[PDB]
């Protein structure tokens, strides 16, 4: 989505109004937020919690990020998400996923001036 920053919002946030999700959810999200259009993206996180709140972790706590960078931080209240996985009957271009909803500290890569999240690293 343009800009990492942008890309970020349209790969992982959903407090457009899900607090959680129902069994279609990352059906739908995986296929509107564009992350089905080239293939079907393996996995995926969404989080149902303020851009304010998700922005925030950024000066939360710092952790190794997964490709060995230092620009990762963990936030230290555990956040509403839903993990979407592919499922093993799901073929291109009729992706499918299980849509799994649980309250875990999630882990962000930031980057910039102003500094906010462009990657989704892990949920803990
Ligand atoms: N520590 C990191 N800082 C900035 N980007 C990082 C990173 N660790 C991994 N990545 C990026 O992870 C990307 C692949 O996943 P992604 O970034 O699309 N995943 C969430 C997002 O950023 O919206 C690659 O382009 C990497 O450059």
């Amino acid at each position: 989505k343009e800009t990492a920053a942008a890309k970020f919002e349209r790969q992982h946030m959903d407090s457009s109004t899900s607090a959680a999700s129902s069994s279609n959810y990352c059906n739908q999200m995986m296929k509107s937020r564009n992350l089905t259009k080239d293939r079907c993206k393996p996995v995926n996180t969404f989080v149902h919690e303020s851009l304010a709140d998700v922005q925030a972790v950024c000066s939360q706590k710092n952790v190794a990020c997964k490709n060995g960078q230092t620009n990762c931080y963990q936030s230290y209240s555990t956040m509403s998400i839903t993990d979407c996985r592919e499922t093993g009957s799901s073929k291109y271009p009729n992706c499918a996923y299980k849509t799994t909803q649980a309250n875990k500290h999630i882990i962000v890569a930031c980057e910039g001036n102003p500094y906010v999240p462009v990657h989704f690293d892990a949920s803990v």
